[PDB]
RNA sequence: GCUUU
């Protein structure tokens, strides 16, 4: 409950010059003492009176009540930075050197100098793009100063090493003044041109960094790149993280984990010798000087005393340099910079067109209904995004503009324009519209942002492609419901001293002009041996189309910016943008790996016991009939750099014997490290999220970094959502929320109160007021409302239901005007109105919680009905397995050490139900879980009705509505929607292995009947609280329950009845990935 | 205001 006391400090704090606490009580007689309380309050602050009286009377609302939220009455003109600043600016400014960075607008100089004038500047280059401005940032961290100003011992040290760095920021800020951001959080070129283009972004990469440092080793680390980042805007990042590849390599395997013949983790003492050939240590020592020759001292020196022993266990340094560099920010480009860089492919190109083959033969020569039906199953997938150009769109009576691709379909429909039979080109007089990527380190990347006739042309051969991927292993990413712990576990498998392993890294590849011509070919070669394959003509023109796409691309132009003029340039390589992006690249990369490998072999002679494509790197492990020797793996190596040297390929490829590492993740010494360089106070883009949302995502961000090894300090991430959760009601009246509105699990819900552990309420006031948030959780659009009445909308609508099933359409058509009534929200003006409901209603519901006649059930209204059933008994589980992942926080790693951990992800969509199989293989439909949960509780006959609507056939339909598996699958949906209710895939909780017999012995459920939905909840729900209580106390208790048979019945009636949860924490996990 | 997968 440590964030309302919080909150008070940082206002008293922040204002000087009244807080007015406001509670709220599910107890009538209470609430009144409540609405006296606000009323006294607000009359003696109109008064300039104490209210120390008062909370003395009122000691009761206080004790008892709920605190709802905080009044903050500030007559001061958003000031006071200017002059708290002043105190801790007493360092040297920092001085820009301008002779660092290759490309003149990426240093650090003064705004007017690289835009003379207002109509030249841009902020594309420098933009934070996110709701929350540098005052506020800097206003957290002289909060957090002046907390721990008096702190003692080791505290004191954090203190110390922190308001050190905090002098830089401060003095170099103060030399300019500090930038006055615009009520869309933008930086504009008036505050602008006196101070350095970079101040603000770079102001927020140091802020996030230092308030981030706690040993002595963080505040070296925080110190060299805040230093080189206010010049360096380029490569800092690669310099410092670039040495990573070569470490990994280094370090020897003592005992790790594998994956077994039932794929899951499994110990190994083995050991396992870090064979690194002479030459690698000089390409490790020209990384390290580089460092040295770029400014950077410290960080150089710390790998450098690493190096000596090389240990595992003083590896965790090296991992936490390789996090920290992220935090510099991201490298934002000019366009036209970004998209300028850009007779032995034979075998290359023969894979691809073979393994587009294989992903598509069967169900080619079958006759795929989903193939036959791509242009409907396209229309479906559709989503909101861009088709390029801004278009003139009348809908019903009102003439407005859009550029979203949704909306351009039905406009074309309605006009006979619609016309999928014809791929528009994409050369000189078609010109591709550009989108970018921006990545920190790395390169800024384009993306074409290509017509919808491309996506339909493309989605149902993609999804083809990648169900064959699903059941393949050597795409790591797309394998079974695989998580990168078996992925790790792989590489780990077959290591040992008569093996080495191949990492490559092939991004630069991908984007090269050389990979275009063998790419497109290879793909039109397999689409051309499965089109000779049939003789359908729906699969012919679906597949023929997918043909057609790869033919325009062939020679595409691009529309690049070049000030304010749109350069027209002929773009020769891949970029992405495609539905077959990633299914692509994948099967290119993986085909470049199995030709480098065939080509090396001619000369050596090894056994390949795994290959693997994952993203933008590719790897395997070869074993020799002889023992590595140093000598071999440079000879290996060197064949393979010349291989990929001989194709024109400018990749990074490395050998070693013991570790890897690649985008996603980095295997040292037999142990699993996860970058953690989520950057929290600067974004790549700016999106149409709230400030909400946004604080939601952030304290995601702020989690993430945290398991993966990167903690910023909490105190300042719950400062942030303060000042960003926070809501205006005039100039001098700011309302902050509570931490029962912000964390209980509504639709409002922000951050979890305990990091790891979800709480769902257990008392009636936190009922009240989750059932009173929900009652404004879906809020009118005007402008939504006349497009979902316009014709143009309801055709579309129509069209596409009379196209898709046969029968009758009602639980399918809801859904389908929904879904469409929802793709709107895209579009800016829909949202706006959206979000000043939104705010109305809340800032209503923070002054006096409103009445609900409820009667709707959710997640947490089923917990709470069981929770008095079960009796709690403190139990041991010594600890058994040994940590892989070492940069877990403490409390996270011992629930792994004791219950074990898992390899997969819990299937929560309920893909694996008959039903959901049966619809798949008649229908180009897909219920989603809701749908689905909804469905299967239907009676008998209604199921068979909504099978045939769908196109199923009746013996097939008849068969399925009695059998042993609709029933089973009843148990199965809802077990798959429940799961999705709990987040038992997002945050910590996918770490756990849920069916631990470990966990198992710590649950004692006596069954009383036997009801599978009843017993499955039990067990769940006790399994979870056993876990939370070891994650928050770190010691076990066992569970018993005793739960009537009575009871059990009604239960079970409340769990088919159960109501999603939306909110931005809920959002935020679906943002992760 | 622009912002594919």
């Amino acid at each position: 409950g440590k964030y309302n006391l919080i909150l008070s400090e940082y206002l008293s704090f922040i204002y000087n010059s009244v807080q007015i606490p406001i509670y709220y009580s599910s107890n009538s007689e209470l609430e009144n003492r409540c609405i006296e309380f606000h009323s006294k309050c607000l009359e003696n602050s109109k008064n300039g009176l104490s209210l120390r009286k008062l909370f003395v009377e009122y000691n009761d609302v206080i004790e008892n009540a709920t605190l709802l939220s905080i009044l903050s009455y500030s007559y001061d003109k958003y000031n006071a930075v200017e002059r708290k600043l002043v105190k801790y600016a007493k360092g040297k400014p920092l001085e820009a050197d301008l002779t660092v960075n290759e490309l003149d607008y990426e240093n650090n100089k003064m705004t007017s100098e690289l835009f003379p004038t207002a109509e030249e500047y841009t902020d594309s280059l420098m933009d934070p793009a996110i709701l929350t401005s540098l005052s506020s940032n800097l206003n957290a961290v002289m909060f957090w100063l002046e907390k721990h100003e008096n702190d003692v011992a080791e505290k004191l040290k954090v203190y110390k090493r922190r308001l050190d760095l905090f002098t830089i920021v401060a003095s170099t800020i103060n030399k300019y003044g500090v930038p006055r951001h615009n009520a869309k959080y933008r930086y504009e070129y008036d505050v602008m041109k006196d101070k350095p283009y970079y101040l603000v972004t770079w102001a927020n990469s140091s802020i996030e960094m230092l308030m981030s440092v706690f040993s002595h080793d963080d505040y070296l680390i925080a110190k060299e790149l805040i230093v080189l980042s206010y010049s360096n805007r380029s490569t800092l990042a690669k310099l410092v993280s670039s040495p990573m590849s070569i470490l990994v390599a280094l370090v020897d395997i003592n005992g790790t984990f594998i994956t077994n013949e039932e794929l899951e983790l499994e110990f190994s003492n083995k050991y396992v010798r870090a064979i690194v050939p002479d030459q690698t240590f000089d390409e490790l020592n020209q990384m390290l000087d580089n460092m040295r020759k770029a400014g950077l001292v410290d960080i150089p020196k710390m790998i450098q005393d690493w190096l000596v022993d090389r240990s595992i266990e003083k590896f965790p340094l090296m991992a936490k340099i390789y996090s920290w560099s992220f935090h510099v920010g991201f490298r934002k480009q000019k366009m036209l910079d970004a998209a300028l860089d850009q007779e032995m492919y034979r075998e290359y190109t023969m894979l691809i067109r073979d393994e587009v083959v294989k992903m598509l033969e069967e169900p080619v020569k079958h006759d795929d209904h989903l193939l036959r039906d791509s242009e409907l199953a396209g229309l479906l997938s559709m989503s909101s995004a861009s088709n390029g150009e801004s278009r003139q769109l009348k809908f019903g009576r009102k003439t407005i503009f859009s550029t979203k691709k949704n909306m351009h379909v039905m406009d074309d429909m309605a006009n006979e324009r619609y016309t999928p039979g014809i791929i528009p080109p994409v050369n000189v007089d078609k010109p591709i519209p550009l989108g970018r990527r921006d990545v920190p380190g790395r390169r800024t990347r384009i993306i074409f942002i290509l017509p919808y006739e491309y996506f339909i042309a493309q989605h149902a051969v993609v999804e083809k492609m990648l169900i064959y991927a699903k059941h393949t292993r050597e795409y790591a990413e797309f394998y079974s419901q695989s998580n990168q712990l078996l992925s790790y576990g792989d590489v780990t498998r077959f290591l040992s001293n008569n093996t080495m392993v191949l990492y490559t890294d092939v991004s630069q590849w991908d984007s090269s002009q050389h990979n275009t011509q063998p790419f497109r070919k290879g793909i039109i070669m397999g689409l051309d041996i499965l089109a000779n394959m049939t003789n359908d003509a729906k699969v012919l023109q679906t597949l023929n189309l997918y043909k057609q796409t790869q033919i325009n691309l062939m020679d595409s132009y691009v529309q690049i910016p070049d000030g304010n003029v749109i350069k027209k340039i002929q773009y020769g390589a891949v970029a992405s943008g495609e539905k077959q992006t990633k299914a692509a690249n994948s099967i290119a990369n993986l085909a470049l790996i199995k030709t480098v490998l065939s080509r090396i072999s001619n000369k050596h002679s090894f056994a390949t016991k795994i290959i693997r494509v994952d993203g933008d790197d590719n790897y395997a492990v070869l074993q020799f009939n002889t023992e590595v020797t140093k000598q071999m793996i440079q000879d290996v190596s060197n064949d393979v750099r010349e291989t990929y040297a001989r194709m024109n390929a400018k990749v990074k490829a490395l050998v070693s014997t013991v570790g890897i590492e690649i985008a996603k993740r980095y295997i040292a010494g037999g142990k699993i490290f996860f970058r953690a360089g989520i950057n929290l106070l600067n974004n790549e883009k700016r999106g149409q999220s709230t400030q909400w949302d946004q604080a939601a995502i952030l304290y995601s961000n702020y989690i993430v970094n945290r398991l993966r090894g990167f903690e910023t300090d909490r105190e300042f991430i719950l400062t942030k959502i303060m000042q960003m959760t926070s809501v205006a009601i005039t100039g001098s009246l700011r309302l902050f929320p509570s931490e029962r509105v912000l964390t209980t699990n509504s639709t409002f819900k922000v951050f979890d109160s305990e990091d790891f552990i979800i709480e769902y309420g257990t008392t009636v006031d936190e009922v009240y007021i989750q059932r009173a948030f929900m009652s404004l959780s879906s809020q009118k659009s005007g402008i939504a409302d006349e497009i979902a009445a316009s014709s143009t909308f309801k055709n579309y609508v129509t069209r596409l239901s009379e196209q898709l099933l046969f029968s009758k359409n009602n639980i399918v058509s809801r859904g389908i005007a929904l879904t469409e009534k929802a793709k709107l929200n895209s579009y800016a003006p829909i949202s706006l109105e959206k979000r000043r409901a939104q705010i109305s209603a809340l800032l209503t519901m923070l002054q006096k919680p409103v009445t609900f006649k409820s009667s709707k059930i959710t997640i947490n209204d089923i917990l709470r009905d069981i929770k008095p059933f079960f009796t709690v008994s403190d139990a041991h589980l010594p600890i058994q397995y040994q940590k892989f992942m070492p940069t877990l926080p403490d409390n996270v790693q011992y629930i792994i050490q004791c219950i074990g951990s898992r390899t997969y992800q819990i299937e929560d969509d309920g893909s694996k139900s008959a039903i959901s199989r049966l619809i798949s293989k008649y229908s180009v439909y897909k219920p989603s879980i809701e749908e689905l949960y909804k469905v299967i509780s239907l009676h008998e006959n209604e199921i068979q009705l909504y099978l045939i609507s769908l196109g199923i056939p009746k013996i097939d339909a008849d068969t399925y509505v009695g059998s042993k598996i609709y029933s089973r699958d009843k148990y199965r949906i809802l077990e798959s929607y429940v799961y999705n209710l709990l987040s038992i895939n997002y945050g910590c909780y996918q770490l756990f292995d849920f069916n631990s017999p470990d966990l198992e012995k710590l649950i004692r459920i006596p069954f009383k009947g036997k009801i599978p939905a009843v017993t499955f909840i039990l067990h769940l729900y006790a399994k979870l609280e056993v876990i939370n209580y070891a994650i928050k106390n770190g010691s076990w208790i066992s569970l018993f329950c005793n739960y009537p048979k009575s009871e059990m019945i009604k239960l079970w009636k409340k769990m088919w009845n159960i109501t999603s949860l939306r909110s931005p924490y809920t959002n935020a996990n679906f943002f992760q990935e």
